[PDB]
């Protein structure tokens, strides 16, 4: 038993993680079959971010302009393109560690893990979440950037995230692995909203579920109460309404702690309402959103990759 | 910025994970050079492990009880030893992808990487402490055990921990790669007593130093305190004493920060004493004690290791 934040084993990616090195400017690069994808902004100065034109600020470079190196290994460069916020430099060898891929984007609420890097050299890995907001809590410094977030799918690797800025208010933002960015963000250096950021209902009451699988009672009340009656109390307490989707993702939670999920809505109703008075749950003292149902579901049954 | 519990990569680890089967029980082993190293109560049914005299036991087994699956290559077993609790399995290949590697007991209070396995197979990665009671608060269920936890140091891995039980009380217990348990646990299906946990003074110290250099500096206080003055509160609140090697050990972050060791003392004071009030310290609502003062470094310099 027992249950932590655990992240995808990084085997796969560490194999793709390169340097990418253009003009003064280091950050790290995705390498896949032929190709290197890494943060377009690699092609810009400090002055440059706070208003760059990355049209022309790339028609100034060419394929030898870009170094890219993978461990000890240099990697040619016989093709540069850029694809929305991404660049992606044509080499001339395809990665034999290349790893079963796709491209993925995901959704808000949902969780992958990040291999964080510093020059091409994978330092840590981390689980977390994207935000309701399109913004994730993480751990980037600089040169940081270009470390991707991916999901492990029995072996293939999901790419969904590509690390590009860190904003004024100290969260992160970046793209998908095609370049479109989460959210409303733009790659240059200004002041930029993120949105009134919500607490990930169907995950919080996932972790409930976690909860009672490990032995804790505490929060099961005798009450129970209706969907729309339980959105009015989330609306209060800034947490995301709960859609009938995502209660038939609950169902195989309810049905290994025979706790039906409108009986968990009553019971996390409680707890918004009152708070949880100084006691834990899964030893946390807040209500924790960073694990999906799935998440639960394999951490709970022991679902593994090789 | 940001601060997020991270493990090591796990890549070279992975390598190394195979799945070792003997009569019902398959658990998780570690292949280096010519050896796979497991628990030795993998020789054991469930009947046996109330009081296994593992001498007589082991005498019993042959090779081919012996069932070590690395991916979809089986290997041949080509003998069999115990040293302590750990069974070394002398197998005919040596692993090809063997990293630079020691073997390294660990202090109460250390923290290390686990890479959670089932079968063989990665199936996640997380960071964790050892308690100082010798135990850890982590994530196994049936079959994980074998899972190994490990330092990266530069370029060798430093296997430090292998789980063997849950107690019965729900926490974990291990021993170090020569087979040596962590505290004073034994493989044997019986109550077995942990101590007294306590809290480790020096990483939470760490952390709120980690919470100070990424903007969360609302704790501190305008005071401070002598070592012995802060033992005794220390003491009333289950903390770990503090030593003077636990001041020096926090010298570089004091220098970062400004903050003098004795006056984040005077912080931590306070902070046990009236609690915190419904703020939280870079995102949590208890006091963190899962990261060392090297933990908080490597994080807030961004050293990397591929």
């Amino acid at each position: 038993s027992g249950f932590r934040k655990m992240a995808f084993p990084s085997g796969k990616v560490e194999g793709c993680m390169v340097q990418v090195t253009c003009g003064t400017t280091t950050l790290n690069g995705l390498w896949l079959d032929d190709v290197v994808y890494c943060p377009r902004h690699v092609i810009c100065t400090s002055k440059d971010m706070l208003n760059p034109n990355y049209e022309d600020l790339l028609i100034r470079k060419s394929n030898h302009n870009f170094l890219v190196q993978a461990g000890n290994v240099q990697l040619r460069v016989i093709g540069h393109s850029m694809q929305n916020c991404v660049l992606k430099l044509k080499v001339d060898t395809a990665n034999p560690k290349t790893p079963k891929y796709k491209f993925v984007r995901i959704q808000p609420g949902q969780t992958f893990s990040v291999l964080a890097c510093y020059n091409g050299s994978p330092s840590g890995v981390y689980q977390c979440a994207m935000r309701p907001n399109f913004t994730i809590k993480g751990s980037f410094l600089n040169g940081s950037c270009g470390s991707v977030g991916f999901n492990i799918d029995y072996d293939c690797v999901s790419f969904c995230y590509m690390h590009h800025m860190e904003l004024p208010t100290g969260v992160h933002a970046g793209t998908d692995l095609e370049g479109n960015f989460y959210g409303p963000f733009v790659d240059r250096q200004t002041a930029q909203a993120a949105g009134t950021d919500t607490t990930i209902t169907v995950n919080v009451l996932a972790w409930l579920y976690a909860a009672v699988i490990n032995g804790d009672r505490w929060f099961l009340n005798r009450f129970t109460t209706t969907l729309n009656d339980f959105n009015l109390v989330a609306m209060k307490y800034n947490y995301e309404p709960l859609t009938q989707d995502h209660v038939d993702i609950l169902g195989p939670l309810s049905a290994q702690t025979g706790i039906a999920v409108l009986d968990m809505c009553a019971s996390l109703k409680e707890l918004l309402q009152n708070g949880m008075n100084g006691r834990t749950i899964l030893g946390s003292a807040l209500l924790e959103d960073e694990f999906t149902p799935f998440d639960v579901v394999r951490q709970c049954s022991g679902v593994t990759f090789q």
